[PDB]
């Protein structure tokens, strides 16, 4: 029965990101864990590594290896607004833009993650920058229960080996997938490689999209 503590070290998660802001540390992603039991916990240890390295993959592309708190553009804050929808943006108009480790952007996902969390970050949407315990639970909220423009979680896509690349149609695949980007494609699926080879596993099949 032994050890079966998290499959990343925490030596192994400053070796694959160096750089990051204080906000974010191996206690903060290992407290979270337990939000998302199934994650890195499903199938063999060959696949645990795998569904982390890939998780923190899309999470290092998201954010320059967790540099950013923040999306940086704050002229561009205002179109996360959907205002179709009737909930609005109680928050206001430019508060629903990317923040943490999956850069969890507009309303309705704000509205969507909140709901799934038992915390209203339609009317606090800043907690995700302020509290590194909310933001680590966003991230794991997209991983495990979100679709994106794919057809299933990332989760999913791993545990059922469908392949990393449905991974990336499911974060960001409308823009990047099917000739959209490619070189973004294969820079994602460069660190995940990286990341693989860091913990000591495969990286399975279908790893473009
Ligand atoms: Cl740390
Ligand atoms: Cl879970
Ligand atoms: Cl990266
Ligand atoms: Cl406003
Ligand atoms: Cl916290
Ligand atoms: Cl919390
Ligand atoms: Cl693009
Ligand atoms: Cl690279």
């Amino acid at each position: 029965g032994g050890n079966n503590g998290f499959v990343v070290s925490e030596a192994q998660f400053n070796q694959m990101f160096p750089n990051r802001n204080a906000f974010y540390t191996y206690k903060g992603l290992t407290d979270a864990l337990s939000a998302y039991p199934a994650f890195a916990k499903t199938g063999s240890d060959e696949v645990k590594k795998r569904e982390a390295a890939a998780f923190l993959a899309n999470v290092s592309h998201e954010t320059g290896g967790l540099f950013y708190i923040k999306e940086v553009n704050e002229a561009n804050y205002p179109h996360y607004c959907d205002t179709t929808q009737s909930y609005g943006c109680p928050a206001g108009q430019a508060a629903y833009y990317g923040r943490g480790p999956i850069q969890l952007s507009w309303n309705f996902n704000y509205k969507a993650a909140g709901d799934a969390l038992g915390i209203n970050l339609l009317a606090n949407p800043y907690l995700v920058e302020q509290d590194p315990a909310v933001a680590w639970k966003t991230g794991l909220w997209y991983w495990n229960s979100q679709n994106g423009p794919g057809t299933m979680t990332p989760h999913n896509a791993i545990v059922n080996n469908a392949g990393f690349g449905e991974t990336i149609r499911s974060i960001n695949g409308a823009l990047e997938c099917n000739g959209g980007n490619p070189a973004q494609v294969q820079s994602r699926i460069n660190k995940f490689t990286q990341f693989t080879q860091i913990l000591g596993t495969t990286t399975g099949p279908n790893l473009s999209c």
